[PDB]
């Protein structure tokens, strides 16, 4: 049986790649890998059928991409994934931070909402209490103690803004093919609730091959292999 991944360029297609697909391979399977520099394809694939598997997301996106789209995938488990961060931009450290001070962030929900609660958390803005975090927006804003300036990009570009604002929120993934280094953060989210999951359309939930596919996420070699490889990645829970 042949197994098709699809993942964002870069790590979570590296980790198929260099230990993954070798694992599965001696179990009879073989694999073929489809990368995306977006976000927004993988979720159509899998539903369509071109994939059977994506690695790339965190719940509160699949969650949100499902509702909106109507698809029946579902998240079967978690793999090591790069954190979230506020990078150097015109400005050099977090001490440098003036009223007015412009921040860049990804534009879709999910992501923004991350954006915020880091924002709150700095100090740089106030979200009104008892909002969810997970869809935090701008209405949520009680007071915006530094008037900062949010600039909204598509996830893509937040690497390159980082010439033309202060601050930079990266998505670990772009963070990592653009050259970033996570050890670049000047602050990196505390949380956990955005550890990527991989996921399969509902029907496939209890197949064989997933089964496969799930151990050799979860194995002590996968586990060696990570430690050394993703140093710095938020593990998951299970683990
Ligand atoms: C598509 S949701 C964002 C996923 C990205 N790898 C992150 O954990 O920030």
């Amino acid at each position: 049986k042949e197994i098709v991944f699809g993942t964002t360029v870069g790590d979570f297609g590296d980790m198929v790649k260099e230990q993954i697909q070798p694992e599965l391979e001696k179990k009879g399977y073989t694999v073929k890998l489809v990368e995306f520099t977006d976000y927004v394809r993988p979720n159509l694939a899998l539903a369509e059928g071109e994939l059977d598997i994506n690695v790339f997301q965190h719940k509160p996106y699949l969650d949100d991409f499902k509702k909106e789209h109507n698809l029946d995938i579902t998240e079967v488990f978690q793999v090591p994934t790069a954190p979230l961060g506020l990078y150097p931009g015109k400005l050099k450290s977090l001490e440098e931070v003036k009223d007015g001070s412009t921040v860049s962030a990804p534009n879709d929900p999910s992501n923004f909402a991350r954006v915020l609660v880091m924002l709150d958390e700095l100090g740089w803005i106030k979200l009104k209490d008892g909002i969810n975090p997970l869809t935090a927006s701008k209405a949520d804003i009680a007071e915006n103690l530094k008037n900062i300036k949010i600039v909204e990009l598509e996830a893509a570009q937040l690497p390159r803004s980082r010439a033309d604002v202060d601050f930079a929120v990266v998505n670990g993934n772009y963070a990592i093919s653009s050259g970033m280094k996570l050890t670049e953060a000047l602050f990196q989210e505390p949380s956990f609730a955005y550890v990527n999951w991989s996921a399969v359309k509902t029907a496939d939930k209890d197949s064989q091959w997933l089964k496969d596919v799930t151990e050799a996420y979860n194995s002590d070699a996968f586990k060696a292999y990570a430690h050394k490889r993703f140093e710095g990645y938020k593990s998951p829970a299970a683990w």
